[PDB]
């Protein structure tokens, strides 16, 4: 019986914010190699709105599974995901936001490494 779009268009969404957030993570690192200073404050700008939608969404996932009654990992993922019809999109999708997730966390430790990186980096954490 139960079919809800819920989780599967936050992961949806969140693949596209995760993507969208490494491309601008990469772009940051170009702009840091050809020392391009004032596009790194609006870089900062565009990547705000992605970091706040991914961590609500997160937090949306989150409840999702924890009123299911399931723990809050793949193993959860997966028992949420057992008897429904969307059940294996639900687990390819979560698997391919975590991948993205770290990716980017990566990408971000690089360009660090080189504040901007911050809230980038704490975000990161808390989804991961």
């Amino acid at each position: 019986m139960p079919d809800s779009p819920t989780l599967l268009d936050l992961f949806a969404e969140d693949i596209g914010h995760a993507n969208q957030l490494l491309q601008l993570v990469d772009e940051e690192f170009q702009a840091l190699e050809r020392r391009e200073l004032p596009v790194l404050q609006q870089l900062l700008g565009a990547k705000q709105p992605l970091m706040q939608q991914l961590e609500r969404n997160g937090r949306a996932r989150a409840e999702i599974l924890r009123e299911a009654g399931v723990s809050l990992d793949r193993e959860g993922l997966a028992r949420y995901a057992r008897e429904r019809a969307d059940g294996a999109e639900l687990l390819a999708r979560g698997d391919e936001l975590g991948e993205l997730l770290e990716r980017c966390q990566q990408a971000n430790l690089r360009n660090g490494r080189i504040a901007n990186q911050a809230s980038t980096g704490s975000l990161l954490n808390i989804l991961r």
